[PDB]
Formats: C-alpha cells, sequence, structure tokens
C-alpha cells in the first residue's frame, strides 16, 4: 500500500552528455537531467515532425479507399467502444464524406472500416487488410486507433494530391490521450498539433465540450475531463450520443449533446462511487488478490472501480457483476495469465498483463476466487516505485527551472511530470480544514500535501513533489505539491559504492588515535591542524580515511569520507555565481552534501565521480 513503495533517485548521466543536452536545448542541469532520461537530445526531439508513418498496409488501404470514392462504393465505419474508437470513426466519416464518399458510421455496404482493431474490409487500427504498427517490424512508433484512422485519411489525401488533413489532428489527439498510449515521437507530435487546434476546432462539438470543461490546452485536461465524458456515454450504452457530438456542425445540437454527456458522466460517477463505497471496504487486507462479487453491479463502471481499488491496495483486482468480469493488475502479476490459470471456469476471457475481461456463471465465483488467489500467491508482492529526478534546487532558481521543464509537455503516459526530492524538518505547518490537507516549509520552499492519516509530520520528512507555478490575485508563487511524503527511509540509487560518509566527529576521533588519514592540500587550516596534532597523514590512494575531497579521482579504493561541520571541505555549501554551468556545479554540491548527511554510499560515491568531472 505504502510500505511497498520504494523511492529511487534517477542516475546522473555522463557529464559530457549532460553538458551536450544543456547546450543543445539551452537549459540548466535539472531540466537537462529530465531530457537526457526521456531521450531528448536535440531541439528537434522536443518538436518531432508530424509525418505520414509508413505503416504496413497503409498504401493498399488508401488505394482501396480511392477506388471506393471514385466508384461511389458504400463505406461503413465502425468503432464506438471508447474515445479512441469514436474519435477515430469521426475522423474517417467526416474525412471521407468531405471527399464525396458515400460513408456512414455503424452503431450497433461495399467496404467496411473498423476502428481500434463480397465486401472488402479494412481493419484500420490498433489494440492487441489490417493496418497496424506492430505489423511494421522495427518501426518504433505507437499510434492508436484514432492515430491510425488519421494516418489512413492522410495516406488517402496523399494519393489524391491533397495537403495533410491537419484539421483532424484535434480529434486524433483526443483519442491518443484517451487510449493512454505513450506520448513520444509521432504520438507527441500529433498531440502537440491537436491540442493546439482544439480551441478553434473545425468540429464545433469538440470545441464546445472542451470549453465546457475549462480547457486551457493541456493534455491532462483531455485525459481527466474530456475523454471521461465521451467514455461515459459509451460505458452507459449511449455511444451514438458521443459520436453525434463529434459529427455535427450545428452548434445548438452540439450544445444540447454536451449537456447530455455531462449527465451521462454524472451518472457514471454516481454508480462508480456507490460501487466503490460498497466494495472497497471488502476483502482487501494483505490478500494476494482482491476478488469481489457484486451481483447487481453495473458492468459499465466496474473497470474504473477495479483500478481505484488496485490503487488503494497495490493488489491485482478481479470484480464480477452480472456474470461479467473485469481484471486490473500490476507488478509481476499478469491479468490475462491469472484468468488463464482458471480458464476452465470461464465462458470466455481475454486481455493483457494489466487489464483483462471475462464472462462467467456467478455460481462458480468461490471456485474462481480460490484459483486466482492461488495464482497470485505464486508471485512476490507487487511494489510501487516513485522515481525522483533530483534534489529540489534553491528557491531563487525555481522559476527558471519551472520554465525550463515546460518544454517537456505534453506530459502523459510517455513522460510523466518530473518529481523532485525535498528533505528536512518541516516548519510553519498549518492545516487546511479538519483533516489531511496541510502546508509547511522545507528550506524555504512551501509545500502542499494530503497527510496520510496521522497529521502532524515527523521531526524530519522526505517529500517527492511536483514543482508548481501557482497563480493567484494576478501573481505567481513557485511551490511544491507533494505526491508522496514520509519519514526518511531506504532510498534507492547511486552507483557501486567506494566512498562511505562518516560524521566529522567520528573521523577526527580516529585520526587522533593514529588512523592513516588524508587531508587535502586545500583548507591549509585542516592540514595545519592535522600536522599540528600528529595525524598519520597519507595520500588519498593509500589512506582508508579522508577528511576532505581529493582534487582528482582515486578509484579502486573503498574509503570512509568525512567533510566536517566547520571544516573548509564542507564549505562546498557556499552560494555560487549562477546562470552558466555554475548551476551544474551547484547541483553536484547539493547532491554531495545531501548524500553525505544521509550517509548514502551509492549516491555520495556517484556524486563524487561527477564532482571530479565538474572540476577537470
Ligand atoms: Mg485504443
Amino acid at each position: 500500500m505504502r510500505d511497498r513503495v520504494r523511492w529511487r533517485v534517477l542516475s546522473l548521466p555522463p557529464l559530457a552528455q549532460w553538458r551536450e543536452v544543456m547546450a543543445a536545448l539551452e537549459v540548466g542541469p535539472e531540466a537537462a537531467l529530465a531530457y537526457w532520461h526521456r531521450g531528448f537530445r536535440r531541439k528537434e526531439d522536443l518538436d518531432p515532425p508530424l509525418a505520414l508513418l509508413p505503416l504496413k498496409g497503409l498504401r493498399e488501404a488508401a488505394a482501396l479507399l480511392e477506388e471506393a470514392l471514385r466508384q461511389g462504393k458504400r463505406i461503413r465505419v465502425h468503432g464506438d467502444y471508447d474515445a479512441d474508437g469514436l474519435t477515430g470513426t469521426a475522423i474517417l466519416v467526416r474525412g471521407l464524406a468531405a471527399l464525396g464518399a458515400d460513408v456512414h458510421p455503424f452503431i450497433p455496404s461495399d467496404l467496411f472500416l473498423t476502428v481500434d482493431c463480397g465486401v472488402e474490409v479494412i481493419v484500420t487500427d490498433h489494440h492487441t487488410l489490417v493496418v497496424h504498427p506492430a505489423l511494421t517490424p522495427d518501426l518504433k512508433e505507437k499510434p492508436t486507433g484514432a492515430g491510425v484512422a488519421f494516418l489512413l485519411l492522410w495516406a488517402l489525401h496523399e494519393r489524391l494530391g491533397l495537403p495533410p488533413p491537419l484539421e483532424y489532428a484535434d480529434l486524433a489527439a483526443v483519442g491518443t490521450i484517451a487510449d493512454v498510449a505513450p506520448l513520444w515521437g509521432w504520438n507527441r507530435a500529433l498531440v502537440k498539433e491537436g491540442l493546439a487546434r482544439i480551441p478553434a476546432s473545425s468540429w464545433v462539438g469538440l470545441r464546445l465540450l472542451a470549453e465546457a470543461v475549462g480547457y486551457t490546452g493541456k493534455a491532462v485536461e483531455v485525459a481527466f475531463r474530456i475523454a471521461p465524458r465521451i467514455n461515459a456515454a459509451s460505458r452507459l450504452g449511449e455511444a451514438e450520443k458521443a459520436l453525434r457530438l463529434l459529427l455535427t456542425d450545428d452548434a445548438a445540437e452540439a450544445q444540447a449533446l454536451v449537456g447530455e454527456l455531462h449527465r451521462l458522466n454524472a451518472r457514471r460517477q454516481t454508480l462508480e462511487e456507490a460501487m466503490l463505497r460498497k466494495l472497497l471496504p471488502q476483502a482487501d487486507p494483505e490478500a494476494k488478490a482482491i476478488v469481489l462479487l457484486d451481483p447487481e453491479g453495473h458492468p459499465g463502471v466496474m473497470g474504473i472501480v477495479a483500478s481505484r481499488i488496485l490503487e488503494a491496495t497495490l493488489r491485482p483486482v478481479f470484480l464480477v457483476a452480472q456474470g461479467k468480469g473485469t481484471v486490473r493488475s500490476l507488478a509481476p502479476i499478469s491479468a490475462v495469465e491469472a484468468l488463464r490459470s482458471a480458464e476452465d471456469l470461464l465462458l470466455r476471457y481475454g486481455g493483457h498483463k494489466e487489464a483483462a475481461g471475462f464472462a462467467m456463471d456467478e455460481a462458480l465465483f468461490p471456485a474462481f476466487k480460490a484459483r486466482v488467489e492461488a495464482y497470485a500467491a505464486r508471485f512476490p508482492d507487487p511494489v510501487r516505485e516513485v522515481a525522483l529526478l533530483d534534489l529540489l534546487p534553491e528557491p531563487g532558481l525555481l522559476p527558471q527551472v519551472f520554465r525550463e521543464l515546460a518544454l517537456l509537455e505534453p506530459y502523459g503516459e510517455g513522460n510523466p511530470e518530473p518529481l523532485f526530492l525535498l528533505f528536512g524538518a518541516p516548519e510553519e505547518a498549518r492545516r487546511l480544514g479538519e483533516g489531511r490537507h496541510l502546508a509547511f516549509r522545507l528550506k524555504g520552499v512551501r509545500v502542499l500535501a494530503w497527510k496520510q492519516g496521522d497529521l502532524a509530520l515527523p521531526p524530519e520528512v522526505e517529500v517527492a513533489g511536483l514543482l508548481s507555478e501557482n497563480a493567484w490575485n494576478g501573481h505567481l508563487a513557485y511551490e511544491v505539491q507533494a505526491v508522496d511524503l514520509r519519514k526518511p527511509e531506504a532510498l534507492e540509487g547511486g552507483i557501486a559504492p567506494f566512498a562511505y560518509p562518516l560524521p566529522l566527529l567520528e573521523a577526527l576521533a580516529r585520526a587522533r588515535l593514529g588512523e592513516g588519514v588524508y587531508v587535502p592540500e586545500d583548507n591549509p587550516e585542516g592540514l595545519d591542524y592535522a600536522w599540528k596534532a600528529g595525524f598519520r597523514l597519507l595520500p588519498p590512494e593509500e589512506a582508508g580515511l579522508w577528511l576532505g575531497l581529493p582534487p582528482r579521482p582515486v578509484l579502486g579504493r573503498r574509503v570512509e569520507v568525512a567533510l566536517g561541520r566547520e571544516a573548509r571541505a564542507r564549505l562546498s555549501a557556499p552560494p555560487v555565481l549562477h546562470t552558466p554551468e555554475a548551476r551544474l556545479k551547484a547541483l553536484v554540491h547539493r547532491r554531495l552534501l545531501f548524500a553525505y548527511e544521509r550517509r548514502h554510499p551509492g549516491l555520495f560515491s556517484e556524486a563524487l565521480l561527477a564532482y571530479w568531472e565538474v572540476n577537470r
């Protein structure tokens, strides 16, 4: 739940590449760290070209459509399961109809088009003559059902000598985001184009749905506000309503339909909340699998209720309602393989590692339950990881860091917004209401958080948080919104350790006792003191104890390192002279000090290697 949550610090990249990214993208070290990890190296990686991908079958499919168009063949388009299928059919129906095709959607012909996976057929989609990326060996792009519908319309335009159908990219982007596909490469380019087109969409229904929810150009608004309204219509048996909203040019009719989608989404929300309220209190503890039955539950809402349970629980979840079954899983437990282990009991089933579906006679539920519970018992418990980009910079640099991270957008399945680590004794704490919600400060940075039952923060905390630009009264404030918060604990990261932090007091005691020790030529005061006290002074490559940092690398060592408390070595804590790669140095310094204070051998060792480099 929370005791199976591991925090890890992303590795430091090699300095020459870190520098290359900072230069080629014109950003400081923090943001460059993020870009390096997400594979962004040159300026054109931030803005990939939106191009016509060479998917297998794409050309034949477009040729077929050109024939259908010219010969006036009757085209029927199918795809209404969710936002991805609906936006994809809206693209093909509007697009082909704009070219003079006799096309119509099929909500349950000479050519049949099916979106999201005589009479010729084109199965033009993605999801698990078929046009599909996976058929294209070595193509590293993951377009969705709507993405492929868009590519197909584009392939046809190319054949017809027409320009790229960019006005359809907003519909395509909505389906892409809704499908939760990785937002990189072609998908990143498509989404950037489409998100930009929504405010003045050629499709009045989409523009109106977007305004209704307060759209401001963010992928996250599509994911949490737009797509759910569209999906609710379908989950509730009114997919035609959503499809029609995307096809009409009559603003009044669209306005009315937006009202309808709002009502369907409110219904979905109500049912979902009642199901979760009834189910969440059940069979959850430390069971290897949560398996619940809700005889009269609505099959249209159990999928989300299952994901919500899995999230509160960090366990695979299987729900059965009215003989239909849904599975959400994670970690090393495959959803569909768990169903496979109990397949003799099912009427039918299918799916993948994280989600699966089935049908089954509810009378077999107890048997189904023991079986899947046993399947899950064969595996280690699932664990959640929180990936930390780096230690948060000083307050004075937050605005610039924030503006530099901006280019990473759109955030999504592909590149989640980065999380920074903050550490310290909270101060100026102040509740907000009567529970969880509160605010406090760490090293002058204000952080907002929902304290997991307890309230009152330990004397020292660790925070994984999002750097936020909060506006109010026409003014901006750079703060941190905590996603996770805890008493300091195991922290993953760093390289194979060779340098082991030791408190200055302990180090000096051993040095006075005669332990072979190294004191750097710097801080002549420390050196003088050492000499002026009888320390057994040695060069770093031979002393197993250090009171400071050597100027150049000394590897194949395994040493204990102390800096001080008033030592000059510790004076790597002085504020710099910003802007240039002085900030790279500053990042390394803050890392060194942090890993030193936390006695973290791996991070300190890693940081020390970067330290030798940033000085070469
Ligand atoms: Mg899809």
